[PDB]
This record gives structure tokens, sequence and C-alpha cells, in this order.
């Protein structure tokens, strides 16, 4: 597809383009990619991600500064021309991103320094501790082996039992906003505990928080 | 439980109140509300559908303004050191209505556009039990073919009205609770009432 034809001078867009023209451009995108000539410069459209949105990319090699930032131009009418919005891909890409932000993505940076100074605090020397427990009890469940400095995290936010962690997974679980490898839940603070505040209580074979 | 104490004059913050004190509240709310009193003012707080972080509502009616301002300041206040960030209620709700956008809720707007365009082009009326709206109880003077769900073959005669806000709420179909898409909504000529199944069906 060429769009020389509607090309206007000292100016960063083109003239009105005809609709069943840009459904050919779609077409071509819809394919794999559609290749438009402007000037005789190329440019290549794509589709982005996201349904009904396009993409475009300069397929060019050592040009004039001013070929290249006329290109961009273009390229960006042809794609406020062509998408939902009169949006740019960069302004899609912007909205998509803000869209994909998660529960707790936000509120996090807020709650961190608090919950990893809690870790800090609760954190202990495990083989200080003396913990008389079987095997499965000393090892964490994200290292697979019994940690020198661990935590005690509960199952869940309601939870009466709590498991041994290492206390660099449970920061690395944290800093990475990642889910409680057993709730799913988002890690807070209560969730986190104490040595003296946990006991194994040997009937149900776990880690029990204090009566 | 009293704030009165740590009261200060001419400001709109309170005093260094001692953590036992503030465990306290977190406590009476936990269980479901605390009821703060300052000066002689209530104000109750509650717990926010996010865990850490506190809601203040004063409980007056009919008070002075200046009573009314100087009891929100101390809200926000309390809210500010109460929260994590030192966020007030309602910046705690922007930053979790940010969160809570969902995939093409800001791109999808021309979806709306497009499908209420379709809703007018398929509207049928007099203006220059199946003829009674499911939504609106009512035979509506303007109305609308919509099928019962993505592959029905079997619509309902809807108030045009009724369709509109069903769309511009976002609504989920009141049948299926699919999302409501172009597709389902359908011209007067495409659908013929058929007495054996005692529905508008699609035609063939
Ligand atoms: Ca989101
Ligand atoms: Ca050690
Ligand atoms: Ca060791
Ligand atoms: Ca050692
Ligand atoms: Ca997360
Ligand atoms: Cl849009
Ligand atoms: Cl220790
Ligand atoms: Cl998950």
């Amino acid at each position: 597809v060429d769009l020389t034809p509607y090309i206007l001078p000292g100016v960063s867009f083109l003239s009105d383009i005809p609709q069943e023209t840009l459904s050919e451009i779609r077409n071509q995108t819809i394919r794999g990619e559609a290749q438009i000539r402007l000037g005789e410069l190329m440019v290549s459209i794509r589709p982005m991600q996201v349904n009904g949105y396009f993409m475009g990319s300069l397929n060019q090699d050592g040009l004039s500064n001013d070929n290249i930032q006329i290109g961009l131009q273009y390229i960006e009418h042809i794609e406020r021309t062509l998408n939902h919005g009169s949006l740019t891909s960069r302004e899609v890409t912007v909205l998509r991103e803000i869209e994909m932000l998660e529960n707790m993505d936000l509120l996090s940076n807020y709650q961190l320094e608090e919950l990893l100074d809690k870790i800090e605090v609760c954190a202990f020397n495990v083989e200080h501790a003396q913990l008389q427990v079987p095997e499965s009890l000393r090892t964490c469940p994200v290292t697979l082996c019994e940690p020198e400095d661990g935590v005690f995290m509960r199952n869940s936010m309601n939870s009466n039992v709590c498991m041994l962690y290492d206390k660099m997974a449970l920061i690395h679980l944290v800093k990475t906003r990642a889910a409680h490898p057993l709730s799913r839940e988002s890690i807070a603070v209560s969730m986190i505990v104490g040595r003296d505040n946990a006991a194994f209580d040997p009937d149900r074979g776990n880690f029990v928080l204090k009566n």
C-alpha cells in the first residue's frame, strides 16, 4: 500500500484517507504485517498484542535526522488514524501497562519498609534456637533447605499454623510482591511472627501460634 | 475510647499518642468498628476493604460548619497516623481504583459507542407477555430484540432505555451473565415469533 498520494507539505499529517484503504491496511497487518510506502520510505505496520490496535516501525538505515523524525511523525499519524481513540501505540502500551497492575502493586510501596523491618525483627538463628522437631519442619518451602537465619510465617491471614522460611527467601517474596506460597494471599505484616510466638505441637505435627 | 487529652488548639493535628492506645483502637476496629471521642464529638473508625488501612466517618447531624470541617481534619489526621504511607482513606481508594482496572477497561470506549449505535439502529417503535420488557416490566414504546446468550437463537424484546442502561453501566446479560456484545443485538426483521416454541426465534 502507498500513501504518498495523501502526503502534504510543511506539516506532520496526511490528507483524509478513504476508509476502504485503511481496511486494506488492517487486512495486510491481520495477515502478518503491512508494508506502507510514504514518499519513497518504507514503514511496517504490525498488529499490537491488543485487538484492534496497530504499531508502526521504520525499516530505515543511515538516513537523515529530518527523514527519521518526519518518518516517526508519519508513523504517529498513521497509528492515530488507524487506532481506536486516535491513540499512538506508545499510549496504548501505557494504558495497557496501567491496566496490568495487580491487587496491592501500588499499595505495597507504602507497606514495604514496615514489612521488611518486621521480617528483620522476627528472624532468628535456627541452630541457636534448638528446635526439637522433625527434619521436614526444619526445611524452607522455598529453598528446600534448612536456613541459617529463619523466619516464622503463618499459612494464611488467619491461620494458627506457621512454617519456617529462609529470611532471604521471604525478603525475595515480599520485594517481588509474590503471593504466599500456600494461600496465594498477599504477604502482610500480621503473617510474620517471632520465634517465641509459636511452638511445635506434636499432635498437630506443626508449629502452632501460642495461646 | 477518647483522644481529647491529646487535642491541640488552633491546629488540625493531635499530640504524640502512646502506641498501646492506638493498638486498642486497632482492636476495637478489628472487632467491628471503633468509636473514638474527640472533644465531645463522635468519630467511627472502620477497617477498609484493603488489609492494614483504616477509614473514619463522622456520625453527625446538623452540626456547625466549623465542627464538620474540624472533625473531618481530625479524621484525616487519624487516618494518616494509622495508615501505611501516611495516606488518607481517599488516597487509598484512588490507588485501589487504579489497581482494580481490568484488561480493556480504558481501551474499550469504542465498543460502548459501537454497541449504542447498534442498539440505535436495531430499535423499533411508534415514534416517527412477550410485549413486556423483562427489565422494565412494561411494554416499551421503543423496543429492541436481544438474544438470550451468545449462541441462543432465541431473543427477547427489551426497552431501548433499559438496554442503553445495561450497556452504559457495562452490566452483565441479565439471563446468561455474559458480556453484552454486538452480535447479541438484532433488528426487527432478523427475528420472528414462533407459535410452537412461544418465543421470538432468529431467521433461518
Ligand atoms: Ca489492574
Ligand atoms: Ca547459625
Ligand atoms: Ca547449619
Ligand atoms: Ca553454622
Ligand atoms: Ca502480587
Ligand atoms: Cl478507545
Ligand atoms: Cl537469634
Ligand atoms: Cl497464584
